[PDB]
């Protein structure tokens, strides 16, 4: 239950998903181009089979050489590997959603993605440019409109483009708006949010177990923590006392407990590192396990603290953070 060769786990709606993947986000302005494409292809050497990524990172074409060049060596089939992408507040009007996933379809040269989500319940104004402000810098958003964007999304698994469908950065409300609605024909079977021992999403969590919605952690190392977006007055969660010393217990880093923490509960967790040594790391957390008083020692450890708030659209219709979940 759980190894390095075999660690997928059941979503609603028949397929599954790797325990653990490798995220991709990354800072244009600073990371070097092919960066991402050699990660890819090292994760892919160590073990991952699972790679979550989104047109709006801007390198999502190197996830595709990387995953198509390991397909070309025979390393892997297509069916082993499972990449995530996502549908951008900016396209999400009905029409535009096919076309969307199309053109990244385009960009990773692949005829079809395992998992697809909305990125935020957050409708803006639709349009090539991805931040849309206006004159005078203010945000420029569009009247959302969930339940017609996920009848969209469903014709695109009806029509093959995608296996699985599900959301990201939904609270309570959000997601029953989705499952209540009328003549539903797809469920969403994951929702992808914030999660790590400082904001362990306790009510959202236990909500989901109950729709059998499967939630994946991004983030779960706490972040890069860049000042320029990244809410700095938290603590860097690596540097934690107790993490650090329950990392002794086992001769493993902080990292690896956080990691081994949420797998154990049945979260999805998808760490994000272009180091060589790092990426290798993150891995091996299948050669040990923490016991049940570990487990609650570290959730003890909830600051309901966001590392990752989106302040700058906080007067949005549909801000998710404003619930209590
Ligand atoms: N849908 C959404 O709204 C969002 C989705 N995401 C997704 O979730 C993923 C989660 O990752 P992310 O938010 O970037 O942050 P993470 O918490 O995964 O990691 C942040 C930093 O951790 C470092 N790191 C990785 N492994 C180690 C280690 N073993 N020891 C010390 N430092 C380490 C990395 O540096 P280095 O590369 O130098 O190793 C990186 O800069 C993203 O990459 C993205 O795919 C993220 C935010 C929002």
């Amino acid at each position: 239950d759980l190894s390095a060769a075999s660690h997928r786990i059941p979503l609603s709606d028949g397929n599954s998903i790797p325990i653990i993947g490798l995220g991709t986000y990354s800072e244009p302005k600073s990371t070097p181009k092919g960066a991402c494409a050699t990660s890819v292809k090292v994760a892919i050497d160590t073990g991952y089979r699972h790679i979550d990524g989104a047109y709006i990172y801007q390198n999502e074409h190197e996830v595709g050489e990387a995953i198509r060049e390991k397909i070309a060596e025979g390393k892997v089939r297509r069916e082993d590997i499972f990449y995530c992408g996502k549908l951008w507040a900016t396209n999400h009007v009905p029409e535009m959603v096919r076309p969307t996933l199309e053109r990244t379809l385009r960009v990773l040269q692949l005829d079809y993605v395992d998992l697809y989500i909305i990125e935020v319940p957050m409708a803006f104004k639709p349009g090539d440019e991805i931040y849309p402000r206006d004159e005078n810098g203010k945000w420029l958003y569009h009247k959302s409109n969930l339940c017609a964007t996920w009848e969209a999304m469903e014709a695109c698994k009806d029509a093959g483009l995608v296996k699985s469908l599900g959301v990201s950065n939904f609270n309570r409300r959000q997601l029953e708006l989705i499952l209540n609605k009328p003549g539903l024909k797809h469920k969403p079977v994951s929702n992808q949010v914030e999660c790590h021992p400082y904001f362990t999403q306790p009510k959202l969590l236990k909500f989901c177990q109950q729709h059998d919605i499967v939630i994946t952690a991004y983030s779960p190392l706490g972040t890069s923590r860049n000042p320029i977006w990244v809410n700095v007055s938290s603590p860097p969660l690596l540097k934690d006392a107790l993490l650090n010393s329950l990392g002794k217990r086992y001769n493993k880093t902080a990292a690896q407990i956080v990691l081994r923490f949420n797998i154990q509960r049945g979260v999805v967790v998808i760490p994000k590192s272009f180091n060589l040594e790092r990426i290798k790391e993150n891995f091996q957390i299948f050669d040990f396990s923490l016991t049940e008083e570990e487990m609650k020692d570290i959730e003890a450890l909830n600051k309901n603290v966001r590392f990752v708030e989106l302040l700058m659209w906080r007067d949005h219709p549909e801000y998710p953070f404003h619930d209590e979940y």
